[PDB]
């Protein structure tokens, strides 16, 4: 472990996002931020809203400059419009520099702000081909590689608790890492596996199989990155294709077909209690993922749990029972590899290298038969043909 100031920045769940603290303008100004591969705008509130306990305010940094530009961004249920500018930005618990970036000065928002989740802001880390309004709205991680010598690269640890958490137990709680410019060993276990990013917009990769229980799926290829699948730490689920969606569900029951769940747990709506400590985890499936390979016609896997994909949540009686509500959802826009996902393992974004690494997490829940994993490699042909066009 090489990056002790960076480990544990990270504080938040899969379900109201995981957020690191920073600070912009002079003097500074602090703020909560949300951890996002899914977009490329970095966006505070600017302006009181009955969420926000706090919110930047240009007219007391003495180092704010206008942009004299409006912004829209719509995101998959919330949006919000402000106002583009420019100030000194710092990271804490991050490396020992101080960035002049583009910030949008949230105005109006509308279901965007979580009532509870202790974050004011939002910070995209993908590419400025999804930035908006345009690509010439250089994204945060662009401008904080070309002003300084921080390695283009940065990774994740996102800790789900495999247990509820109230607004004051995240508040004192450690949600993760997020290593700026490096990766940090003490992080994962095993060996770190490689795939490539196909295109620098999303952090978009090619999904080449998938098992249940060791299953295949046996879908042709395509149908998983229908239109794109990409690996995004600001959705929740697992997000798949309405057909990929429809198989695996299917699938899932069968593997589960000891007990019989109610059609609103299958569609993500309803909670499922047990009584406490008696979770049957083990009547649930694995899943498994590959992922094309850095070598031709070479793939490796990654596994989740029924620990990763069934999401706690607190009882609506708030009792000593056990809950949780079904993480896998149907999409009409690809595969989404949401927090839930990422939480098993340790995720290197390698943009110097236009890679991403997965390595299994040293804080993924699991239990004493089984655990998540990252194994390879796997001999698979024509995975060029798996991407869709
Ligand atoms: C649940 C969701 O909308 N997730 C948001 C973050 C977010 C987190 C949050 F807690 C509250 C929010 F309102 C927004 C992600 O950015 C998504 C947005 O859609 C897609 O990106 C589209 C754009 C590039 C932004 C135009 C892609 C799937 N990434």
């Amino acid at each position: 472990g090489s990056f002790v100031e960076m480990v544990d920045n990270l504080r938040g769940k899969s379900g109201q996002g995981y957020y690191v603290e920073m600070t912009v303008g002079s003097p500074p100004q602090t703020l909560n931020i949300l951890v996002d591969t899914g977009s490329s705008n970095f966006a505070v509130g600017a302006a009181p809203h009955p969420f926000l306990h706090r919110y930047y305010q240009r007219q007391l940094s003495s180092t704010y400059r206008d942009l004299r530009k409006g912004v829209y961004v719509p995101y998959t249920q919330g949006k919000w419009e402000g106002e583009l500018g420019t100030d000194l930005v710092s990271i804490p618990h991050g490396p020992n520099v101080t960035v002049r970036a583009n910030i949008a000065a949230i105005t109006e928002s509308d279901k965007f702000f979580i009532n509870g989740s202790n974050w004011e802001g939002i910070l995209g880390l993908a590419y400025a081909e999804i930035a908006r309004p345009d690509d010439s709205l250089e994204p945060f991680f662009d401008s904080l590689v070309k002003q300084t010598h921080v390695p283009n690269l940065f990774s994740l640890q996102l800790c789900g608790a495999g247990f509820p958490l109230n607004q004051s137990e995240v508040l004192a709680s450690v949600g993760g890492s997020m290593i700026i410019g490096g990766i940090d060993h003490s992080l994962y276990t095993g060996s770190l596996w490689y795939t490539p990013i196909r295109r620098e917009w999303y952090y978009e990769v090619i999904i080449v199989r998938v098992e249940i229980n060791g299953q295949d799926l046996k879908m042709d290829c395509k149908e998983y990155n229908y239109d794109k699948s990409i690996v995004d730490s600001g959705t929740t689920n697992l997000r798949l294709p309405k057909k990929v969606f429809e198989a695996a569900v299917k699938s899932i029951k069968a593997a589960s077909s000891t007990e019989k769940f109610p059609d609103g747990f299958w569609l993500g709506e309803q909670l499922v209690c047990w009584q406490a400590g008696t979770t049957p985890w083990n009547i649930f499936p694995v899943i498994s993922l590959y992922l094309m390979g850095e070598v031709t016609n070479q793939s490796f896997r990654i596994t989740i749990l029924p620990q990763q994909y069934l999401r706690p949540v607190e009882d609506v009686a708030t009792s000593q029972d056990d809950c949780y509500k079904f993480a896998i959802s149907q999409s009409s826009t690809g595969t989404v590899m949401g927090a839930v996902i990422m939480e098993g393992f340790y995720v290197v974004f390698d943009r110097a290298r236009k890679r991403i690494g997965f390595a299994v997490s040293a804080c993924h829940v699991h239990d004493e038969f089984r655990t998540a994993a990252v194994e390879g490699p796997f001999v698979t042909l024509d995975m060029e043909d798996c991407g869709y066009n």
